[PDB]
């Protein structure tokens, strides 16, 4: 009814007079043999969690061990027979649920992803006694694959190169690796939807992807997470990424506005075009904006294209077809208030970055389900999926480099995404913006 | 490189200059024993897909039969030793069948929802044939539930009032159709993802939702509806729409903007606030678009609210704050072409009622996950949520009633949607606008 519309993200709030005064958060437990991509899932999950806004965090129990032991001998230090070993394994356990605690209690967490192999029901049993003594949710990933080219390839992928072989060739760190696994087969107790877990909220993912089983999603996030398991997949593949050819309005220095390529956002348009062939790619995606710009660099690659709205530029609402200068004279308070706090700033009428990345959620769940693909997009966009595949903060995001007449090329690598620039040679202008009391205290 | 703007649609497309020359589609086929809820998931999909803009049809066999046998007498059709009826039958589902090939390969359909028992390995063998020898994907939905509880229940809500039972009282209305579901039991073979099902796409649904299997996801359309099956439920709730109080720019005639409630908006706003006490629901969710005239009239309710950006009206990109007489004036081709073709329209910088759509699918998706919801937001997005709801067409929709200060209460009955109108008794203006060669032919 009396309301004031806040100066940085353009919220309508009711007037505060007197500011003086005055949904359950969830544990994801992971469940699997050793190699089975637990971890894998734990971080990609938690970077596309935290790139949407749910604050998401990994604890990751191997990584306490190592910290409370220091050098790893070999597979001895799994043995079911080892008693201190058992218990210090049991420690870390302790250790990473009492952080859990701490992250979703007192820092603001909502999601914690516990990554261990929880193969027992006594383990699996003591994390839902300690899930329901806080107060928090439980919802079980479990990862389920005995095909031996899956496990072998995963353990030369991501094991013989972990910290704990940097002291190995590769053929005994695949030996002492397989003798580390079947150390957990005789005690694995697989979740059992039919008897004993049919009251857990759950997942089992099967042979990569190919089947799933789902019991009990209990709420929002936890459709959503099941969601993005079915959708991504472990295929090689890559992802380009480039901004429209140079226009006429970054030629002016101006924002948003719908104008044509330069002639040398043309000169780049064909030299984009040899760049693709000389990849050789078996099939390939083309993704464009609706905007102009965009759809003629695509027109010269003779491939077909599809146009999202959702790539479009940030919208720039009353600013848009201004220059920079423009904006810091008729709006100066706009201006500076932007400059403090550019992730969550809404111009007036237009966009924040972070309505870029809810508008952006279905592209990248999208790019998830694709093999090869091209994006070409425009400036704020490009960020937006940069930091979301390279996974950068919010604070971040906004100053993220990503210069005209250049390729970022991703590939998939271990648990995450390398980047290689590779830029086209063809000269355009720089439109990237670093980033940038005394009265108001006594002693005026 | 030479592109011109569609004069509607707003789209870059490649100038043609001579115009004069020159991913499969899917059958769903539904599985499952009488009563599970088959035709229930048929509409409903296809209630989806259609307002998102995947043409899709239901072929009901059982409607096909009605078709072609006139009254029902009883349960004894349906004997398994019935020779010729089980010819009729037969008959039905390959009369379907045609009409599915004729709708996928001659109409522009795009997913055919083949709704009937297929309880046989060898009738869903003969549909498989089919979309091979076609060229279409397959993709299963088994709906299994062996509760009497929801039998009996899915009976008395949907069977006993069907035109099989015009003729019928309750009693042996149930006790028909009870014998009629156990003529199919000896022979129903269940979809079995483990041997014999293996290499089928598929969804097994599991007393009404609790739990699911998931078989081999092929493509875009097929995550969707996997997705889409596991948010919906059957618990009852209702609905609530309605637009914010009047506000001062409708006062004007004017369109966009982000004015405040006038003084009858206001008392509107307390209207609400005693219906909504006086529905006595047990837990009511509140949404708000971000612009002022609504969350003004959510304040006047005293509960807890959550503001969507994707609830915001309509964007009018260059028109908003205008008049439509101003836009007539000032944009002529503009007013005619919006006039001509509504849905497909788009304000030049701003939106359609086709974009409002996709921008408001993660709203309709979180509506079907919530039970008791009231939704205060704006003309044209109300149009398309009461769209959804009602299933009216694309054509339809930019043309729905929604006046001001009036409430749309919805309850799901059978297989749709129930609309009940509470006007609040409020004055208010009217926004809605009905739906509106001489010299271009010789003799001139
Ligand atoms: N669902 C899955 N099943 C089996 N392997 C997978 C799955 N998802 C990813 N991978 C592979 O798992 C490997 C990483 O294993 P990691 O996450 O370190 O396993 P864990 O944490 O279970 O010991 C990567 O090679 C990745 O390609
Ligand atoms: N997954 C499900 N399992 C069981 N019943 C359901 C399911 N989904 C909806 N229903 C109920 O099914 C009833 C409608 O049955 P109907 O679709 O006519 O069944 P069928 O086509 O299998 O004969 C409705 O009462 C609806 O609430
Ligand atoms: S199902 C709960 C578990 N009980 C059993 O394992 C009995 C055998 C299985 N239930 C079965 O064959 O159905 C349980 O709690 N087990 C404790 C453990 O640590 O193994
Ligand atoms: S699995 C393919 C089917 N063969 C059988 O049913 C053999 C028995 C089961 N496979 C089993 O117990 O594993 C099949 O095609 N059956 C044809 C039919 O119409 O029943
Ligand atoms: O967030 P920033 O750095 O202002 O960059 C986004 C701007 O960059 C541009 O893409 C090119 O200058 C404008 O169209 C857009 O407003
Ligand atoms: O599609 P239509 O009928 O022009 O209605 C949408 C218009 O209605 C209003 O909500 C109220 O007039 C405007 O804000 C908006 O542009």
């Amino acid at each position: 009814l009396e309301l004031t519309q806040s100066r940085v993200q353009k919220i309508w709030v009711p007037v505060d007079h007197r500011p003086s005064l005055p949904n359950s958060p969830t544990v994801i437990v992971m469940v699997g043999l050793p190699a089975r991509g637990k971890t894998y899932i734990s971080k990609k999950l938690t970077r596309y969690l935290n790139w949407i806004g749910v604050p998401t965090k990994v604890f990751n129990v191997g990584e306490y061990r190592r910290e409370a032991v220091k050098q790893y001998s070999s597979y001895n230090f799994f043995r079911p027979d080892n008693e201190e070993a058992m218990k210090v394994r049991k420690q870390c356990a302790l250790a990473a649920l009492r952080d859990v605690k701490s992250y979703l209690a007192k820092e603001g967490g909502q999601i914690a992803v516990f990554d261990a192999t929880n193969t027992t029901r006594e383990r699996r049993h003591m994390i839902l006694h300690f899930a329901k003594e806080n107060d928090f949710k439980a919802f079980f990933i479990e990862s389920v694959c005995d095909d031996p080219t899956v496990v072998a390839s995963n353990i030369m992928e991501v094991k013989i190169s972990s910290p704990d072989y940097k002291d190995c060739n590769s053929a005994e760190a695949m030996d002492d690796f397989m003798k580390r696994i079947s150390c957990y087969e005789a005690s694995y107790q697989p979740l059992d939807p039919d008897k004993c877990d049919r009251d857990l909220s759950l997942i089992k993912v099967i042979d990569v992807g190919r089947r799933f089983l789902v019991n009990r999603v209990q709420d929002h996030i936890q459709s959503r997470i099941v969601y993005y398991l079915m959708n991504i997949h472990v295929q090689p593949r890559t992802i380009y990424l480039c901004r429209h050819g140079e226009n006429e309005h970054n030629l002016q220095g101006r924002i948003g506005g719908d104008s044509g390529l330069s002639s040398r956002g043309k000169k780049f348009a064909s030299a984009l075009s040899k760049f693709v062939e000389e990849q050789n790619l078996k099939d390939l995606r083309v993704w464009t904006s609706q905007l102009k710009s965009t759809i003629q660099t695509a027109e010269a690659l003779r491939l077909p294209y599809e146009q999202w709205k959702a790539l479009n530029e940030i919208d720039a609402g009353v600013c848009e077809e201004l220059t920079y200068e423009e904006i810091r004279d008729t709006y100066p308070e706009e201006y500076a208030l932007r400059e403090q706090d550019k992730y969550y700033y809404r111009y007036p009428t237009g966009e924040s970055y972070q309505d870029l990345v809810q508008r952006l959620e279905p592209v990248i769940m999208e790019l998830e389900r694709q093999e090869n693909v091209l994006v070409i997009c425009h400036q704020a966009v490009l960020r937006c999926l940069l930091a979301y595949f390279l996974d950068k903060s919010a604070e971040e995001m906004p100053y993220l480099k990503c210069p005209l007449h250049t390729v970022l090329k991703l590939t998939p690598v271990a648990y995450g995404c390398r980047v290689e620039s590779i830029y086209l040679n063809v000269e355009s202008v720089c439109t990237h913006r670093e980033r940038s009391n005394p009265l108001m205290r006594r002693n005026s």
